[PDB]
């Protein structure tokens, strides 16, 4: 299986900048994993990357389609595996920066996938009861039910044991499972690592982000293109241009739509870090706690692995 490193995160997480060093410190290519930043014209509200800001490193998925254009999760792997077969057989090393859970999950396994607020109480005050028990006993516990997994996880690695116990309670069904069918249907070598934050500092930033797009010409651009007529199009509807629209039209005032504007990306925020928990085994590195090059130096360990 080919090598492939993925960078997840929310927007303006540092995944970005992130992708970047890596690709200057192994000399390899970046595939746009971002179902927005393939429409040109939509620059600003979609947080993409300047030709400059690119220092050198080629990107891929980038201003590839107009905005009426259609795309989807399948349509970017069709793409991003021509991709990334390609920059390997240049040697170099395919990175993917970027990209929903659809998106990249589609992308690393060959299999059909298939959450509510409430089992999330449950299963977090479920778990929070759990904390008493010792390490032995949380382990009897996690054998009840998947006795796959409580096989080889040693009951001193409490971290791996809840992750079980963790998936269960929600899902209520097969832990080792997942990894099993995952682990056999996965296309490449991957080595998917995410930025994660406190819901704190999370939500805080987004606002914070959406302060500046606004700032930096965001709704003079959702002009531009609901002149252009390319209104009523999917890409239209995405966060950060369908609560502009209305406002242009004078229904709904400005601070008003900011107001949902701020708000559909904490959800949506939020959204795609559950899933990537909940889905993915993602070697989460917390920006709280480590910076752009204690990042780098953490990819750079695990990548002194893979070779």
């Amino acid at each position: 299986k080919p090598f492939l490193i993925v960078i997840v995160g929310p927007t303006a997480s540092g995944k970005t900048e992130l992708s970047i060093e890596v690709a200057k410190k192994f000399n390899g290519e970046i595939i746009s994993g971002d179902s927005m930043q393939v429409y040109q014209g939509m620059d600003i509200g979609t947080a993409k990357v300047t030709t400059e800001e690119m220092e050198g490193i080629p990107h891929y998925m980038i201003d590839i389609l107009p905005p009426d254009a259609s795309f989807s999760a399948y349509e970017f792997k069709k793409r991003a595996e021509k991709y990334i077969k390609d920059i390997t057989r240049r040697g170099k090393v395919p990175i993917i920066a970027g990209g929903t859970g659809l998106y990249i999950q589609s992308l690393l396994y060959n299999y059909a996938f298939e959450i509510s607020e409430d089992k999330m109480k449950q299963v977090k005050l479920k778990l929070k009861e759990l904390e008493h028990l010792n390490n032995n006993k949380l382990h009897e516990y996690l054998a009840s039910f998947d006795k796959e997994s409580a096989k080889d996880i040693h009951p001193n690695n409490r971290k791996r044991v809840l992750r079980a116990i963790e998936y269960y309670l929600k899902t209520k069904k097969l832990l080792s499972s997942r990894k099993k069918v995952q682990q056999f249907t996965e296309n490449y070598d991957t080595l998917l690592i995410g930025i994660e934050m406190s819901r704190e500092t999370l939500y805080l930033r987004i606002n914070k982000r959406v302060d500046i797009m606004l700032g930096h010409g965001l709704f003079n651009e959702v002009q531009h293109l609901v002149e252009q007529g390319f209104e009523a199009s999917q890409s239209m509807q995405a966060i950060g241009y369908k609560e502009l629209v209305p406002v242009i039209k004078g229904n709904i005032s400005m601070e008003n739509a900011v107001e949902k504007l701020k708000q559909h990306s904490r959800q949506y925020a939020k959204r795609q870090l559950t899933w990537f928990k909940n889905k993915m085994n993602v070697h989460w590195l917390n920006k709280e706690r480590m910076s752009l090059q204690m990042m780098l130096d953490e990819i750079t360990t695990q990548i002194n692995k893979r070779s």
